[PDB]
């Protein structure tokens, strides 16, 4: 279940979610641009799933990117302020899922992001210790979908 | 327009946004389910449109009330973020005007939210003033609508 993914994060997992995101989530604009567009760069199967927000390929300067961007952010922002409740994080994970199944995205392409997360990460010389912790992360996700 | 809205956000609005948030937005999951709740007493005939959610009289204990109730008001931090730099505030209020449109929902309807928000201000000793100040923010995303 969602709860078992949940309720399995540790407590050092936790910290080296909250460390790492105190930089990354600190220029959530910017940060979230880099992610978007780095899904682009390397699964550019996935451009077809964004035509709501026109050309891609423009970055920043596409306002509707920008807005989708930073928003993104801000679901990573509920997910790391509820880590230390199970049940609300269970129940934010769910409703972020809803918005992916009626988008036809599985599990595994769900998991796509993680590239992405992890070049995002190691710009700021986060390393593989913690781009596991982000994949445990998104596993919560993928347990809801 | 949009942009002619976000123009009426004077510094003055602006620090009453930010300081009455201050308050109201250190408790998302209790002062986001009584938002709704709030609205789905005064304004019964909104009801219909959250039918995805279930059971809404049930409040807290509604799991998806709850989730979409906590994902309610990191909407409102990202709002908040943005009052620095009108462009981006303009596509955030874009973006959830989209998931707004999408359900039929008109300026009018979107509106209604003013009572439940002056009413949650009013049970923190935030008074009309602030109520004021939070309509003006409403309004940006009415003007997208
Ligand atoms: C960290 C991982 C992710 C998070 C937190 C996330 C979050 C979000 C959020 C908050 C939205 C807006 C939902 C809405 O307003 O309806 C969204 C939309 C969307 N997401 Fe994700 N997402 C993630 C990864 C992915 C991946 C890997 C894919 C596809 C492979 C995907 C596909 C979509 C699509 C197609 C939309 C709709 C775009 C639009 O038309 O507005 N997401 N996502
Ligand atoms: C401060 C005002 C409001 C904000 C910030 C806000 C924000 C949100 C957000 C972030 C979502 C989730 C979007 C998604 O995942 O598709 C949502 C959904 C929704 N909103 Fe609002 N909303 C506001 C007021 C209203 C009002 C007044 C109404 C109706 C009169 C309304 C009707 C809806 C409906 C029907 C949904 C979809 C619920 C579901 O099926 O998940 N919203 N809103």
């Amino acid at each position: 279940s969602v709860y078992d993914a949940a309720a399995q994060l540790t407590a050092d997992v936790k910290k080296d979610l909250r460390d790492s995101w105190k930089v990354i989530g600190s220029d959530k604009k910017g940060n979230g641009v880099a992610l978007m567009t780095t899904l682009f760069a390397d699964n550019q199967e996935t451009i077809g799933y964004f035509k709501r927000l026109g050309n891609v390929s423009q970055g920043m300067a596409n306002d509707k990117l920008r807005g989708h961007s930073i928003t993104l952010m801000y679901a990573l922002q509920n997910f790391i302020d509820q880590l230390d409740n199970p049940d609300d994080l269970v129940c934010v994970v769910e409703k972020f899922a809803v918005n992916h199944i009626t988008r036809k995205i599985s599990a595994a392409e769900f998991g796509k992001i993680n590239g992405p997360i992890k070049k995002v990460l190691a710009s700021k010389n986060f390393g593989d210790k913690y781009a596991n912790a982000w994949a445990k992360l998104v596993a919560v996700v993928q347990a809801a979908l």
